């Protein structure tokens, strides 16, 4: 893709955390084939002579003695020498990976869990705004992680991202509000967080643990770690998190219809590992947050619609109780504009346009209307940045940043055209954009940048974004015209 941030194969860099141990076996005999170099941790022998000994003859006896529901349910609670473990399996490149993890220590942990998820599942929860709903599940993420900063933070178009809500413990700085490049989650990490939805680093200073060997075997690179818990992240995101002043991490993604929409992104200032079924229990809270948003989303396109259909009923009732078209439209001119949200109407209804509102002057009007005739949109065509695709009014975006143009005729050249301006935008950006990084000469290492700190910028020529109840008003009244 574009940038070297995104060529990093962050799943084949053949480390896991040293908090937990790897195994991973081949075959019928589950032989050992992979196994991290620090599993003397939990198997009392030095790894690398197990390698080719079959799983009865290396893991220890209690987990052994687990064994069957750790393969039906891939998943069990394991008391070791060393304490409670979890044990979890998959499949990986036609391996049985087995990754073994400090258990959670809280009995009543669940229950716990339970009562957050009351927060977020509430009757009539998300009834204070959407923010309200954001900062709930900052807060319950952050009373049940522990972490001392947690985030919400939404991709935006262009796949840089924001802070929308923020819940910190006293003192803590925080990023609500502030804007980071699309280079801060390259796209191989998008795509890896779109499908594996969860992932902690316990400790943003420790050492990777290396797998022996270093490649699988059978295909001479190492084990594929995109459904590993253990995974050991892209050390250009670890000096990130150094430069962050972040001693400790652990991100959700929040997939609202099948994308990714955003994260929410929890921060420690230590280092502090949270149980697999504790993260989990979290996975839970960000499912639920993203169905939360998804109905609120979806009420207030039901609501907005109802209000369009409503305009077109008030319009056809004003019609037809005197005057011509030209005056009902002239003195329905509220309503008219608010099918779409606009500040402005031309109507070319035969003659000259009949101008209702802001809009251009009657000779910008006239050009425009002569240039969409030209252009391929069938039957309704918009922009929020017309100065883009339209040079002669990008200029005017005090009242043309924005158009909504739909056609009342096959061939002819006639239309109604609804106008917005500009919205400016200022935006605090934590650190420069114009530096999203810093790479060493000849540019082979690169570097996060050094720096956080606010830099603003304001976004200009730029509308209000056209919402699919405009479409449909402006769809609907083409009928009346
Ligand atoms: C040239 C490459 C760069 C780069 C690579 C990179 N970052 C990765 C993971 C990652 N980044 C973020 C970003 C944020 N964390 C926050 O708190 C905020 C806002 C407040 C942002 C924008 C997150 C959350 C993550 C996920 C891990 C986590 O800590 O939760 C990765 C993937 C790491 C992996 O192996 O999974 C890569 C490759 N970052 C840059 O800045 C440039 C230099």
């Amino acid at each position: 893709d574009l940038s070297q941030c995104d060529r990093e194969p962050i799943h084949l860099l053949g480390g896991i955390q040293s908090h937990g141990v790897l195994l991973a076996f081949r075959g019928p005999d589950r032989l050992l084939e992979v196994v991290s170099a620090n599993a003397q941790a939990l198997l009392g022998r030095p790894p690398e002579t197990l390698l080719g000994q079959p799983v009865g003859r290396v893991l220890p006896a209690e987990v052994l003695a687990q064994w069957e529901p750790l393969v039906a349910r891939g998943s069990v609670r394991v008391v070791l020498p060393a304490g409670a473990y979890r044990a979890l399996l998959h499949e990986s490149d036609g391996l049985t990976v087995l990754e073994l993890e400090p258990a959670e220590l809280q009995p009543g942990m669940e229950e716990t869990a339970l009562e957050v998820v009351r927060r977020l599942v509430s009757p009539l929860a998300g009834v204070k705004g959407t923010q309200a709903l954001l900062q709930t599940a900052a807060d319950t993420v952050r009373a049940l992680t522990g972490f001392d900063r947690v985030m919400v933070y939404r991709f935006d178009a262009d796949w840089h991202g924001e802070v929308l809500a923020e819940s910190k413990r006293g003192g803590m700085d925080g990023f609500l509000g502030m804007h980071f490049p699309a280079t801060d989650i390259p796209v191989q990490a998008r795509a890896l967080y779109t499908r594996n939805p969860l992932r902690l680093i316990a400790d943003a200073r420790a050492r990777p643990v290396p797998l022996l060997p270093p490649v699988v075997p059978a295909l001479g690179r190492p084990l594929d770690l995109s459904n590993s818990a253990l995974r050991s992240v892209s050390p250009v995101h670890l000096e990130y998190l150094r430069n962050m002043g972040v001693g400790a991490s652990f991100s959700l993604s929040l997939l609202k219809e099948g994308v990714l929409w955003g994260l929410i992104a929890c921060h420690h200032l230590e280092p502090l590992h949270i149980s697999h079924e504790r993260r989990r229990a979290c996975e839970v809270l960000t499912q639920l947050l993203a169905l939360q948003l998804s109905a609120e989303e979806r009420a207030a396109e039901a609501s907005e619609d109802a209000h369009r259909a409503a305009l077109l009923g008030q319009l056809a009732t004003a019609m037809g109780e005197g005057g011509t078209l030209e005056e009902v439209l002239e003195k329905e001119s509220e309503r008219v504009l608010a099918l779409t949200g606009a500040a402005g109407v031309a109507l070319l209804l035969g003659e000259e346009p009949l101008l209702v509102g802001c809009t251009p002057a009657q000779d910008e009007v006239e050009a425009l209307v002569a240039w969409l005739a030209t252009q391929p949109f069938q039957t309704s065509f918009h922009t929020d940045r017309l100065g883009t695709v339209y040079p002669p009014l990008a200029a005017r975006a005090d009242v043309a940043a924005g158009i909504l143009a739909v056609r009342l005729a096959p061939a002819a050249a006639r239309f109604a055209i609804w106008f917005r301006p500009e919205v400016a935008r200022t935006i605090s950006w934590a650190g420069n954009p114009r530096k999203p990084a810093e790479p060493e000469p000849g540019h082979q290492r690169l570097h996060p940048r050094g720096s956080f700190q606010a830099w603003e910028e304001t976004v200009r020529d730029t509308s209000l974004p056209w919402k699919r109840a405009d479409l449909g008003a402006a769809e609907g009244f083409r009928g009346a015209l």
